[PDB]
């Protein structure tokens, strides 16, 4: 739960990430990939890739940042009312990619940290607690989907 201060926050970092999309969507998902190794043997389409360098190179790695960081801003966007973006997400992930929950939480820091290396002083204590906030409500809400579905 989040108040409108903290929205205001939130869709004014956002800014940063819409400002170049592909950009920050590759460094968050080499960020998670170099940071957990583990998460990359759930995409066969990376899977391939053995070096950063490589993970830097691949134009299909940048374009899934831009899918991943444009569904998430979608639901950001809706300031908690949410369910009707999430739940297919919710659903794809449980039933077809089974991604645990950690994995989540292992993105949403991944988040956190691509912010401060991109955009270092510019990212202050309060738009980080409520990006922060944001990313636990998210990660909440897909929380009890996966309990609904028996998911672990
Ligand atoms: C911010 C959190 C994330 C969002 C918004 C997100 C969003 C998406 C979207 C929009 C798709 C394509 C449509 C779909 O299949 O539902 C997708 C596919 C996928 N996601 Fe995620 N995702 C997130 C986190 C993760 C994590 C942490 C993993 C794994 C470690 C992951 C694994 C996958 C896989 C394996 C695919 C299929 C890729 C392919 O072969 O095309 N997702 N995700």
């Amino acid at each position: 739960g989040l108040s409108d201060g903290e929205w205001q926050q939130v869709l004014n970092v956002w800014g940063k990430v819409e400002a170049d999309i592909a950009g920050h969507g590759q460094e968050v998902l080499i960020r998670l990939f170099t940071g957990h190794p583990e998460t990359l043997e759930k995409f066969d389409k990376f899977k391939h890739l053995k070096t950063e360098a490589e993970m830097k190179a691949s134009e299909d790695l940048k374009k899934h940042g831009t899918v991943v960081l444009t569904a998430l801003g979608g639901i950001l966007k809706k300031k908690g009312h949410h369910e009707a973006e999430l739940k297919p997400l919710a659903q794809s992930h449980a039933t077809k990619h089974k991604i645990p929950i950690k994995y989540l939480e292992f993105i949403s820091d991944a988040i956190i940290h691509v912010l401060h290396s991109k955009h270092p002083g510019d990212f202050g204590a309060d738009a980080q607690g409520a990006m922060t906030k944001a990313l636990e409500l998210f990660r909440n809400d897909i929380a009890a989907k996966y309990k609904e579905l028996g998911f672990q």
